[PDB]
């Protein structure tokens, strides 16, 4: 049972607390990211359908220093060692001032998460 | 202002309604498809920084007839008429058994919202 | 049979021309975006596997006023009309000077390209 | 400076060769992939602009075992150690039969090359 709950550190040294989660997948948490260190907080659900070992998730980080707003999601897995293991992709949303400058307003990439 | 409260109908004819935004940005919602009519629940945060009027976004659905999550994440608009549209990009991550198959685990595409 | 020659125009008002496929797929041309207008080559491939009236497709752009690249891939569709439209989705890749910036250096997006 | 031509691996097993890099920054090569191995070809260019020492880049596999496409886009590095390393982002784009299949046409992911 791959489990969203604890504190999690990243390929990209960025760590995150998750919080309980409820009988309807519901969680919260912080996420602290670089030096001098900035928290924001993060608000997603997990997949609970089949009560899978190891489930799928998604997950909102309400940047609490720019206006700017990234959503992760991804799967919790047990690798093949028995570490619980976090794959997910983000699309980081930038603030543009015109709609017009909408279509370069997102950036993509991976987070790979393990237990801190 | 735009604000994300209301009934939104999108491109592909799928429904979502939006309650209330609390000072913190946080709001809940359900999200409604076919093929017929699925409502899952949705929750996530409007980034307040600056109290733009046309904030970014963010929300995570937690499909509840499939084992899938989708994010997606934007900004609420005001267009040349004065309208209000949700410019979003998603990340649907499927479910897969074994951690060597994530590489092919996650969609992404685009939506756009008006007001119902 | 949706056919990748000729010139198209797409929902942000750029034009492309794109030549002859020929007989392994292979077919260049150029990508013109805005004013004052500018020309970038571009190069790839439509996918011949099964003859598929509608097929899959990519190319990269050669961004001549940049050190950016962008691919974008896609299918050829023929619509409800008989209108060949192409839907396509596009990596922005951005060049960032150290590797650690490496993360941040992808934007991602949707365009629509009809005959011109 | 990092550059393109000779044989890769990833860090999914795929390994893919290119050839030489011209004057125009184009390039062909042959991609490799297994599960047993198939080969297909890819096109692409290297961008040249400033003569950058580590140039993004792009590229389109025609896949020969399927109807899909995928496309490639990053930077060639140089990493702490002196190392040439490829970061790149891809689209795999599916077909599909009905136009109103497109939402679910595009996967997204990531690949990291090191030299054979
Ligand atoms: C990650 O957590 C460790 C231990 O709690 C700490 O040393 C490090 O500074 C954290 N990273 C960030 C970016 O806060
Ligand atoms: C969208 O909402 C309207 C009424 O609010 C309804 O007619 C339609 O079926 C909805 N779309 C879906 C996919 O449920
Ligand atoms: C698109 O093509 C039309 C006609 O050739 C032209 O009016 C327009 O300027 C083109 N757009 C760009 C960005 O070059
Ligand atoms: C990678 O290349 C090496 C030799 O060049 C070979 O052992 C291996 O099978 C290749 N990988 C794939 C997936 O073909």
């Amino acid at each position: 049972k791959c489990s969203l709950t604890g504190k999690w550190t990243n390929d990209l040294g960025s760590n995150m607390t998750i919080g309980a989660v409820n009988s309807r997948g519901e969680f919260t948490g912080t996420y602290i990211t670089a030096n001098e260190i900035k928290e924001s907080p993060l608000h997603g659900t997990q997949n609970t359908i089949n009560k899978r070992t190891q489930p799928t998730f998604g997950f909102t980080v309400n940047w609490k220093f720019s206006e700017s707003t990234t959503v992760f999601t991804g799967q919790c897995f047990i690798d093949r060692n028995g570490k619980e293991v976090l794959k997910t992709m983000w699309l980081l949303r930038s603030s543009v001032n015109d709609i017009g400058d909408d279509w370069k307003a997102t950036r993509v990439g991976i987070n790979i998460f393990t237990r801190l």
